[PDB]
DNA sequence: GGAAGCGAAAGTGTCGCAACCCGAGAGAGGAACGATCTCGGGTTGCGACACTTTCGCAACCTAATACGTTCA
């Protein structure tokens, strides 16, 4: 139900928390079936929360630009509610929907209804809400020769030819009052551009200057003095297994780093873990 | 959304301090009746605070889960 969610708190990898809604397992359920049932409109430059296309697709769609730009949304998640759902529907019984899909934060506020990170049926709403948000963002980008995925909070947007990704802020920002009324919002503060002389990088995954996604030399340094610690066996029981897991990333994202790994000691020492 | 306590921001009220008036009063200095100089109550102005009020920061998490990573 919209009541039904359990919350909590996990923490920062810095400093704080942060505050999160699980779902009861009878609603979970009932929501996947929903999910099932119909699936919703996305758009290809989505690349988050759908089946194949992962953080590596997402990052190299940006690898081959030299001009890099994004915009985080302001509270993703919280902000969207059941006026945006039907707007989107609209513009292409339904009480129960609402009770299925959202959750209430507030035990009095009855219509304060959101998607919370928890909900395994969040991802398929968030990526329908922006379909004709993805639809006209994209469009103008390739009009104007500009590559753009959402990573899920993340819009990202990168272009080769100098001074034209400065006008695709604003533009963001009207087309937001176009389709969303003026209930989600982007976040002004953390807009970043970057070039081919800064650090630029999407979702995680860097991106260097010769077109190619990397690791980064942050953590290509960590994962090599974690490596020469195993050497010597100097890890633990849940240090080696996060050494492996952080290995098997660096082997998705960056398979030359894990080919070099290997040339630099041995085979067996990376099988065995 | 927001407790508990605290403080910012703003607005209104208090209240010394000053300015000024208006009678009194001993008595110029020489001509009587007394200019001037003061001693007081008392009223009004006037701005520096002092108090009143509202806003807003952000604790907390009967309903989870519990191989390791990444990423919203």
């Amino acid at each position: 139900a919209p009541r039904k969610y359990k919350v909590y708190k996990i923490p920062k990898r810095t400093t704080g928390f942060r505050v999160i809604a699980q779902p009861a397992k009878g609603l979970k359920d009932i929501q996947r079936a929903f999910v099932q049932l119909y699936n919703f409109p996305v758009h290809d430059a989505s690349m988050a929360y759908m089946k194949g296309k992962g953080i590596r697709d997402n990052a190299a769609a940006h690898a081959g630009n030299q001009y890099l730009l994004k915009a985080d949304l302001e509270d993703f998640f919280n902000s969207i509610t059941p006026a945006i759902f039907w707007r989107c529907i609209e513009m292409s019984d339904k009480f129960f929907i609402e009770k299925i899909l959202f959750w209430q934060p507030i035990k009095h506020r009855k219509t304060k209804l959101i998607l919370s990170v928890g909900a395994p049926s969040s991802p398929v709403i968030s990526n329908f809400c922006m379909y004709e948000f993805d639809n006209r963002i994209h469009a103008a980008c390739n009009k104007l020769e500009i590559t753009y995925t959402r990573y899920a909070d993340d819009l990202t947007f990168s272009c080769n030819i100098p001074n034209v990704l400065k006008a695709v802020p604003s533009t963001i920002e009207a087309l937001l009052k176009d389709l969303f009324g003026s209930e989600l919002r982007l976040n002004h503060s953390k807009t970043v551009f970057s070039s081919k002389a800064h650090n630029r990088h999407v979702t995680g995954v860097t991106i260097n200057n010769e077109e190619t996604l990397s690791l980064g030399r942050d953590r290509k340094r960590f994962i090599k003095h974690l490596i020469n610690q195993y050497k010597y066996g100097l890890l633990d029981n849940e240090d080696k297994a996060y050494l492996t897991g952080l290995l098997a990333f660096a082997s998705h994202i960056e398979p030359g780093f894990i080919t070099r790994m290997n040339e630099k000691y041995s085979l067996e020492l990376m099988e065995r873990l």
